[PDB]
RNA sequence: AUGCCGCGGAGCUAUCAUCUGCCGGAUAACGGCUGAACGCCUCUAAGCCAGAAUCCGUGCCAGAAAGCGACGAUUUUUUGG
């Protein structure tokens, strides 16, 4: 289990503690859950094991796959196509408060808070399209759940998720 | 042994009259996220969210008579400090 490092970023290992940087961002991510030493050749990060329990086997690739998903974030973006589907929809708000009004003919003028570092571009380029972008993949993950759970049915349309794209 | 009757201030009293009676966290069931192993998959394996009249708190009552703090003057020309 190899994997080479890009070039311009810069991670470091400090007591499982990735801080990965980039021109464009800074990512962070904390991994008091594996027990594979991690070794640095000046040109490539290396996952260390000595007989341990068959857990170890699952913790390496949780491993590789989170330190590919900081490298891929890093660069790369994470955009969000979050769709309507129905009872008129809108959204309108500022800053990284989202508002939602008019759901199933409800008043309540329901809100929402992002989670850190998720700036929703709002841009209206596609009827009933919403485009959220984030670079910490972990953190816009949980707030495109968030957002898609916060709008329930009770005593039963609807509305559903969308595909992905690319940023940056 | 308040003789009886009507009205009778004050007091007492009446869901027979009037006034007043909050919101923060942690959760159970349960729903999700990144994500492997079991190369697929799945809320879970680590962690992070949401979540009940539940639990603990804000608030309300008492105040350790052997818990504590700050402040005031320290027997007046007999005598004591």
């Amino acid at each position: 289990e190899t994997l080479t490092i890009p070039e311009g970023v810069s991670v470091d290992i400090k007591a499982r503690l990735v801080t990965v940087k980039g021109p464009r961002g800074v990512l962070k991510q904390n991994l008091r859950r594996v027990d594979i030493e991690l070794k640095k050749q000046g040109n490539t990060i290396k996952f260390i094991v000595w007989h341990g329990s068959r857990k170890h086997n699952a913790c390496i690739r949780t491993a590789y796959s989170i330190i590919n998903n900081m490298i891929i974030g890093v660069t790369q973006g994470f955009r969000y196509k979050m769709r309507l589907v129905y009872i008129n929809i809108n959204l309108t708000e500022n800053g990284t408060v989202v508002e939602i009004r008019n759901f199933l003919g409800e008043r309540i003028t329901r809100v929402i808070k992002c989670l850190p570092g998720v700036t929703v571009s709002i841009s209206s380029a596609v009827k009933d399209e919403i485009i959220i972008e984030g670079n910490s993949l972990e953190n816009v993950s949980q707030s495109a759940a968030n957002i898609k759970q916060i709008c329930n049915v009770r005593n039963k349309d609807g509305i559903y998720v969308s595909e992905r794209g690319n940023i940056e």
